[PDB]
């Protein structure tokens, strides 16, 4: 067919219940990463194509960039509680790999502050048990797909994205497909 197993996507052995409909794992510290998001843009690709009633959820991992990639999953779940995501994901991609300003836990507070984040707020919501859950939450997710890498996008909690199994092309071509795959398996 034109959409196979094995393919562009692969089928999870053990379906996540209770999975977000479309599932992202990225790191700030993971060069593809900062690729799939700054130069191919796939989150919003997948997003332009995507079927009514379906959200996209996208999460941190801690496992690249040690104290400070753990300081990062805190600080995307302070972005998850205030609902700034949009505004924080440019500045923190840049900061931790293009101007490496960003070594501490206190400069990626900065950036937050810098895109117009109140001090309090920032500090009442990283000290804040609803981010402490939802770091927990991000760690489950990862526990429950049996993460290997990023990135990475899972689909209804039962299919997986296989971009090596898709053309690696004009960069465009690539993203058309691995945002069409998307729409394909979430109605699948």
């Amino acid at each position: 067919a034109q959409y196979e197993d094995g393919k562009q996507y692969t089928t999870l052995e053990k379906p996540v219940a209770g999975a977000p409909q479309v599932l992202e794992f990225f790191s700030f510290f993971c060069p593809h990463c900062y690729q799939f998001e700054e130069v191919l843009h796939i989150s919003d690709n997948v997003k332009k194509k995507l079927p009514e009633g379906v959200k996209m959820t996208k999460y941190h991992v801690n496992f690249m960039g040690g104290d400070l990639g753990k300081d990062l999953t805190q600080a995307w779940a302070v972005a998850m509680a205030l609902g700034v995501e949009d505004k924080v994901t440019v500045p923190l991609f840049e900061g931790v790999q293009k101007t490496q300003t960003i070594r501490s836990a206190s400069d990626i507070r900065d950036v937050f502050i810098n895109a117009g984040i109140k001090g309090e707020e920032y500090d009442a919501a990283w000290n804040s048990f609803v981010v402490k859950s939802l770091v927990a939450q991000q760690e489950k997710a990862a526990a429950d797909v049996q993460l290997r890498g990023v990135p990475a996008m899972f689909v209804n909690g039962k299919y997986q994205l296989n971009p090596q199994g898709m053309d690696t092309s004009n960069m465009d071509v690539f993203v058309q497909q691995y945002a069409d795959t998307v729409k394909y398996l979430s109605e699948k």
